[PDB]
């Protein structure tokens, strides 16, 4: 019992049989069949015998097999529940794409109203509400500046009973943070209700707080086009009106000036120029891509558009950000404050590319000579079918959701693609009653996905409940891109985006053209 209980409770028959089908007969992997099982099975395109030896080196627990080049069942199982286990590519975990393009070529990590805490109306604002966020990779803030007692300049919510604070401490705060999860370029985005004098207050805190961080002149030779992520390492950049408005605020102003929608052109006029960025609600913008889905996407090649949420969502709700990147847009700012799978897809978007920030957008979003709408697909380049087929086996150590400390939870799985319209599905599967610690489902899903490029696929564990709204367990969203075949583990994070150690998924995943 104290093996048979102990080691039946700490036992799964999935991975039994998967190493089994890997190992076949023998009681090891050998080097050689493990490269075959990282080729056929988990699809590695760098599979090959020093791979299988780093895996080896790396999870092999037994002497013996280590030194021996082999692997038991329980390195394997070590292999499986690792970074390289991950159904979220390990690789795509630190920054690997091209980070020297003009800053319109990315899709950037922003903020809505950062400083507030809670709801819109009167909740509470906070500079630790800038440091959570800016933890969280956001490299777009918004600072909404009000004029304060003692010539002190302070944020919060115009027109509104929300909590305020100091301008000065804010900027401290984004000085400490700003770059402890990415070295990629902080824009601050100044919504200025300042009387001249506070305004000038302003600029000599953001250069006295800043100092050398702060991007006070263009960049030289930077011309024709905006800077790139590289180019402007280690910097903070301000995003504002550009000449009511003070010189020594305004001067500070140049890659970002503030503009109000003219319409989108093509020459040298309409269409505004590389160095200035329009906003959008969130309502605007649907019609915006509703209308002239293609334009907008061509203005955004070149340009920074910034989205942000419809005015009703006074609770902090947030939309959809898939819909406005599908667009090319760049900067959708969201409510960072608020948990929900809006937060959940915007992150993982995010985790991409070691989570530095800046997400290199897909080519043909671009190619200023782009046919693309995702409003109205016809054949391109973005068009790119593929089979995802993906078995949901088990779940391990499935958390409480919380509740009354005694019931046990009846949990079901969510599967969901998120991406162009058309490629938008989700699927669940059955519950299981009374079990969150090893809970087995067998189940599979299929889905067609004909614009992967733009496509995430979520992962959401619920707690049943038949007399009220389902209880959310955990979740997990991975890009399309990062997705990692064959058996692997889903890593399910918490409403707030903390990791749960021990809460995973098992799973099986295949794409196929
Ligand atoms: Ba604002
Ligand atoms: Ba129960
Ligand atoms: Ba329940």
């Amino acid at each position: 019992e104290i093996e048979t209980f102990y080691k039946m409770l700490t036992q799964r028959a999935e991975i039994d049989r998967a190493f089994e089908e890997a190992a076949g007969s023998a009681e090891t992997l050998s080097v050689e069949r493990l490269v075959t099982f990282l080729q056929h099975q988990q699809r590695e395109e760098e599979a090959g015998p020093a791979l299988a030896l780093s895996l080896i080196e790396r999870y092999e627990p037994s002497e013996t097999a280590k030194a021996q080049r082999q692997m038991t069942k329980d390195g394997f199982l070590m292999y499986l529940l690792s970074a390289d286990g991950n159904a979220f590519s390990l690789a795509h975990r630190r920054v690997y794409q091209d980070m020297d393009q003009p800053l319109s070529h990315y899709l950037v990590s922003s903020s809505h109203n950062t400083y507030l805490l809670e709801d819109q109306l009167t909740g509470p604002s906070s500079t630790e509400a800038y440091i959570r966020a800016l933890c969280k990779g956001c490299r777009c803030l918004e600072l909404d500046c009000w004029d304060g007692p003692n010539q002190e300049p302070i944020i919060y919510h115009g027109y509104t009973f929300t909590s305020k604070i100091l301008f000065c401490d804010v900027l401290r705060a984004i000085r400490d943070y700003a770059f402890k999860a990415s070295p990629y370029p902080v824009i601050l985005s100044l919504e200025n209700h300042c009387s001249l004098e506070q305004q000038r207050v302003m600029a000599r805190h953001l250069r006295a707080i800043l100092g050398p961080i702060l991007l006070d002149q263009p960049l030289d030779g930077v011309t024709t086009s905006l800077p790139s992520p590289e180019q402007l390492k280690g910097k903070i950049l301000l995003k504002g009106k550009k000449l009511k408005l003070v010189p020594e605020l305004s001067d500070m102003i140049i890659y970002c000036k503030s503009v109000h929608f003219g319409g989108f052109s093509s020459p040298g006029t309409s269409g505004q120029a590389f160095y200035e960025m329009a906003s959008f609600s969130e309502s605007r913008a649907l019609r915006l891509l509703q209308e002239s889905g293609n334009g907008f996407v061509r203005h955004n090649v070149s340009c920074l558009s910034r989205i942000y949420p419809a005015g009703w969502r006074t609770d902090s709700s947030n939309y959809s950000p898939v819909e406005m990147w599908n667009g090319g847009c760049q900067i959708v700012a969201l409510n960072f404050q608020t948990p929900g799978p809006e937060m959940d897809v915007y992150l993982g978007c995010f985790q991409d590319n070691g989570g530095c920030g800046y997400v290199l957008k897909p080519a043909f979003l671009r190619d200023p000579n782009t046919t693309f709408n995702s409003r109205a697909l016809t054949q391109g380049p973005w068009w790119r079918p593929e089979r995802l087929r993906v078995r949901i086996i088990s779940g391990q150590q499935l958390p409480k959701v919380n509740k009354n400390k005694n019931s046990i939870v009846d949990p079901k799985v969510i599967v969901e693609i998120h991406g162009v319209g058309r490629d938008t599905g989700s699927r669940q599967t059955a519950v299981i009653t009374n079990n969150g610690f090893n809970p087995r489902w067998d189940m599979e899903f299929e889905f067609e996905v004909t614009v992967p490029d733009l496509a995430l696929v979520r992962f959401m564990v619920e707690d049943y409940d038949s007399s009220s709204k389902n209880d959310f367990i955990g979740q997990s969203t991975i890009p399309w891109n990062s997705l990692k075949q064959g058996y692997r583990h889903v890593h399910l994070l918490s409403k707030n985006g903390d990791q749960h150690p021990s809460a995973t998924l098992f799973v099986k995943i295949s794409i196929q053209d």
